[PDB]
């Protein structure tokens, strides 16, 4: 019924039953530190190693340079990657309006024939700028121009608890096809990481939480 | 003359926990977290409709297109383009451009009176306000005449009914989709909560969603 | 000296109240959505005209007259007919799809055009809340009336009623749950407080079924 | 170290130590239908009966008709000690500025000689006058006043969790020299009902809870 | 030149809870929900540091009256009339009629500077002028030189330190005294947060009020 | 290729932190009150200047300099010695009893001056607190500095910091806890994160003694 898109992230292609749905938007939320950032890099670096299909990075408050530096934890070279024009990494760094940014991103799409997006964090823009009033509004502009594009993309959003509202505006679950929540849970001390897809629309998936871990080959899910 | 009567929905399990179906000419509340399966309700609603009981539908959609309801229902085999080509189904297309209540209710009434529908599907910042217009929305409705599904969101899997705290109490009809996280695994419920003037069995009943739709199964199940 | 009552004929409730509702004051009945309210305050004035000739009046605020009546037929209550006998008054006060002291104005009316022993008044900032609540109840006692009147919460087991002080206004005060556990839901009613006299207390289980409310004994079920 | 006045109220007496401290004011906090306008008829009555003490009940939301039929409940015939002049129940039922009722207080209890006050309950006019910016000003207004006129006063007061703040304010007892809390706990679903003194400054008394019931002859604690 | 110096209590348990006392020349908040003990606390400071020690005391009240603050005290067998009397302890009016920080703070520089006074307590709507103003009088007692104990409010046994949330960041020592009801039960407790630049006991130990005043026990005790 | 690391020198933590601090980036130090923020970041300065002589640059915003250095004391530091020695500057940004790009120029001002490799920051709407905090751990990294910045936060089990936004604008986030239960304190330190980078997971107990933090290992206690 729906096309996906192979991820290639340990685990996940099997929870998502084949990956993502192709020219979509997939929400990651979770709490600070939970591997949002990891999960959208992935998710273009495995499209453009595995399958050639260039990829487009748009980071609002960590610079590109950290993203790249931070990249090579993992063995990934990043740099050579944008260098050979296969990924771009679009600096969004610092009445409110995303219309502006879309038509970069929609230049960068065009421009790198990019087929995955990778998009961290837009609630960092919504925040700053103190436009939680339009939140539900600009997602919306920002999703539908994405499809209307064809683009698959990642969308990373803060929440600020492992066991409560998806995310952090009460709304960003509601305007997305496909949902992904990184959880990583304080109990006795010890922290454990899982990952649930809560809902893919038109399509089937797993259920639950799913346990993982962050090694220096990346995320690495347990599809239990 | 009589208590009121109910048009069967014939989603598995749903007519008998509603003693016979959803109370004509009225309106129910379908509310849910995201994910419950609260689209998927108002679909089999309008499609059963259309094929068991030849009674025309109307969906009236506020976020998702058209194009993209039309696909998403063909994870359940449910061929939704040939029926909006035969005139059985019209997907009224309320989505933004990437309110007017008043004028939605007309387009919404105009569309019944076109396709002479029997059933609707509604998918989907002050309390006192959403109050107000909602009672608007579900009194006209009525007055219309139509047997109504109408999807609300909520945040909390046992909290508040639905997101602003009024909603259930100016709808005659409440059913709740639950998707309740236990030791790391998802449990899907149903709830009828309230059916004003009629009987209908009570508590939560587990379901499943597979290629068929929405399963509704006995009490303590699974 | 008692403070007297009259009898409800609620299956179970007269024993609760030991004797019924304080005649000429207001009775609180707060619960969460489809937790028997406006069922409560409808039984409340048709057992009054069908056991005892008491003429009742019936302000609602959101339902319809014909969804009231239509409604009640689950029961096999043919509240119609008793509105064309004059034993019965619906007041509408919902608003058209398309003032406090005003609206006590035209309640005082129906109750002396009709002659009503019973009324059921059915159903954003507390201290306004408290302040026109108080003006309601205080006239309502002063016209000699036995009312109830309903209120919305929203928790089973928090706050009485949505404002924090329907109930410090009110004499007598009931609490209707529907209590979910176990995915299994189980209905009871409480009368939490009757100003002057005595009640049962605690929480007493419930069916409604095509008799109305049935109340049951301590614990049962 | 401070003189206190015997209630007569079954148990209350053995909690307080001796009763209430002389010449102040006691909070007595509760949800609705604690039986805190009973404790403080009481409180009147039994210094009538016992020790021809008069009595001035102030009442802000009931009516004194109400009053008095509600306490023939158990027994007790008000109308009488009106009309003896042993009792007084003052009317006060509908910037926000306590001084005028003071002052009409204070006539009462210079005409009919009283030692005893109740008043019940002021937190009802703070919140119809939507006045809970100065409830702490306006609360110790009253105080100090009854306190240099030499009241011994009961001062009721709203709450709406059994187990939470004292009063509806969140400062009532800071400004209180005695505080009883009326508790009413609905577990089970069962209530029980039960008395604390939780501070009389400057003297002893017993603590935490002590079931209570109210019957016929008013209300009887069990000093456990 | 060496790491604070402390000021004997002589509160019994508490000078070993604080391995030696009160930390010189500067504020000690003393936190806690009505009825916990904490006029106690700070007219015992006083009083046994003009007992045992001679060292002058000034007490500032701000809802309590000097004549009630004096009558209280009796019952601990405690004559404060006589240490006003004799100029040992100054009770510093500063009780409303049945606010101007600045004022406040010169007359009780004035007070300390007139009786000669080693000891001072201070008894007792936004929070970010809360932490303001109370950052103002704790930075300028400590440039007079008074020792000082400030008591505050709080709403809950186990929630924030105090009434606004931001008080015991401003302060360099704090102790909470808690009332705990369990099992329809009171238990007091003290216990010492936090001390800068010195050490301490940690956890809440457990103590009596009584006709001596506060009694503080050893660990779990009672 | 991994992100180098700057030894703290502090017992326990550069095992946990698999190195030390992330250099040129800034480290938040959350924690409720008294749970040894500013320890910590003293003693991040300090070890610097002894074991590496790395001069450190402390800035305080209420904590006033003489009080600093008086409190160290506690653990048998001279930092007063250190100030003359020209290896620590405390920069006070305290109020007097009786503008953030302005504080950013004095600390680079104060960075360059005596060619400071480590930093200490000690310590009302989200929003305006994100972007001036952006701005801050922005501006730091691009002068070079290795910054601990302490925060307060209200709960031990609740928001990482009091604006909830503190922790995603950071890239490096240690907690300091001090759980009560069962009336007894036990002090916790995590690292929840490091971008780019490996750390062990979860609570570790540590100490406070005269000679500072002593981090225990995994359970222990
Ligand atoms: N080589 C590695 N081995 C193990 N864990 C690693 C490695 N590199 C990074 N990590 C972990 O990955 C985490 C970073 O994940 P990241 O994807 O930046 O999280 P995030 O959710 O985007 N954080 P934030 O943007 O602040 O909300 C670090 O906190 C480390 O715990
Ligand atoms: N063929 C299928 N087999 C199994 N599950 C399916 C299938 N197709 C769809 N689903 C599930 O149905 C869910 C979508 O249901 P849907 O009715 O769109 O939810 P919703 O409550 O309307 N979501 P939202 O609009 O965000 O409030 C997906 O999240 C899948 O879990
Ligand atoms: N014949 C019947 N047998 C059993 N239950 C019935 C019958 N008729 C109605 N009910 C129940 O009565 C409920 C309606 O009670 P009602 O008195 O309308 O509640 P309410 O508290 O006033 N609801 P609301 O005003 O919408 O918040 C329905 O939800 C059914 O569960
Ligand atoms: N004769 C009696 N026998 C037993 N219980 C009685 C009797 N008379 C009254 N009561 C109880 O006393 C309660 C009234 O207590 P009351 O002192 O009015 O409470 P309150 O706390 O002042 N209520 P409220 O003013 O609404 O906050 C009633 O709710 C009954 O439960
Ligand atoms: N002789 C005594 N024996 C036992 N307990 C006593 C004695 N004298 C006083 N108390 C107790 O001490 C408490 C008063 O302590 P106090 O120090 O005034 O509390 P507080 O915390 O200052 N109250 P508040 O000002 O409302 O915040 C009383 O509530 C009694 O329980
Ligand atoms: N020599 C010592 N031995 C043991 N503990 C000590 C010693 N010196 C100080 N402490 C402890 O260290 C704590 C102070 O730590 P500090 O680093 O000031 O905490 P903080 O989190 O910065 N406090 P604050 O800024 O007031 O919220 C004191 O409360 C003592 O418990
Ligand atoms: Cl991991
Ligand atoms: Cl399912
Ligand atoms: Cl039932
Ligand atoms: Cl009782
Ligand atoms: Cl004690
Ligand atoms: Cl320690
Ligand atoms: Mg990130
Ligand atoms: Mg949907
Ligand atoms: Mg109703
Ligand atoms: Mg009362
Ligand atoms: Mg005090
Ligand atoms: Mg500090």
């Amino acid at each position: 019924a729906i096309a996906k898109m192979r991820t290639m992230i340990e685990g996940f292609d099997d929870i998502s039953h084949g990956g993502l749905p192709i020219g979509r938007s997939t929400l990651v939320s979770g709490t600070s530190g939970t591997g949002k950032t990891l999960f959208s890099i992935q998710f273009l670096y495995n499209g453009i190693i595995e399958f050639d299909e260039p990829g487009v990075f748009v980071t609002f408050e960590e610079t590109p340079q950290d993203i790249i530096k931070n990249a090579r934890s993992f063995g990934w070279d990043l740099a050579k990657l944008v260098d050979e024009g296969k990924l771009f990494i679009l600096d969004a760094s610092p009445g409110f309006d995303l219309s502006a940014l879309i038509e970069r991103i929609n230049y960068a799409i065009q421009k790198y024939r990019a087929r995955r997006v990778s998009i961290d964090s837009v609630t960092s823009v919504f925040q700053q700028y103190d436009a939680s009033s339009v939140v539900r509004r600009e997602l919306f502009r920002l999703v539908a121009r994405l499809k209307q594009i064809g683009a698959t993309t990642v969308m990373t959003t803060e929440r600020i608890e492992e066991y409560g509202p998806i995310a952090r505006y009460g709304v960003e679950e509601f305007v997305s096809d496909n949902v992904v929540i990184l959880r990583n849970v304080l109990e006795g001390e010890r922290r454990r990481r899982t990952l649930e897809i809560l809902k893919l629309r038109g399509t089937s998936h797993m259920k639950g939480e799913y346990p993982f871990t962050i090694t220096d080959h990346g995320i690495n899910i347990f599809p239990l």
